[PDB]
């Protein structure tokens, strides 16, 4: 059982970032919702860290304060609020890429943390390290 987990979030625009943040709510791809649910039971802490794609940062992070539900809503659609979950956010301001440039995620291939898909997961040290980044943010 890992303590925690931290996954990117992508948002495709930034309109959906500042509602997340207002009213403390996500949603995302089916793929992701199951990943998401059982990080949500498994881990302590599921931390989410936003990035909108093509905008050079990350837009502040987030606890995963909730489930992911279905069911009911299986035959439904994405309609009426399907899929929507409960995030805690934890700091909201933007951090550039480059201040995480040097950070790179042994999950996705060395690769840099500022390169993920939507719904990846960082290996926590790294994790922890790209949350740490904002406190040099004010």
């Amino acid at each position: 059982n890992m303590p925690v987990r931290y996954f990117i979030m992508k948002s495709s625009n930034l309109r959906n970032l500042e509602i997340s943040q207002q009213k403390g709510i996500w949603s995302t791809t089916p793929s992701n919702e199951r990943k998401l649910n059982r990080a949500f039971w498994e881990s302590s802490i599921v931390y989410l860290v936003f990035s909108v794609q093509g905008s050079g940062h990350f837009q502040g992070f987030s606890r995963m304060s909730s489930e992911i539900g279905r069911e009911k809503s299986q035959d439904w659609g994405s309609a009426g609020l399907g899929g929507v979950f409960k995030v805690e956010w934890i700091r909201k301001e933007s951090l550039p890429f480059q201040f995480a440039h040097h950070l790179l995620n042994p999950w996705n291939d060395n690769k840099k943390v500022q390169i993920s898909r939507d719904g990846q997961e960082l290996e926590p040290l790294v994790g922890e390290q790209l949350l740490q980044l904002w406190e040099r943010l004010p």
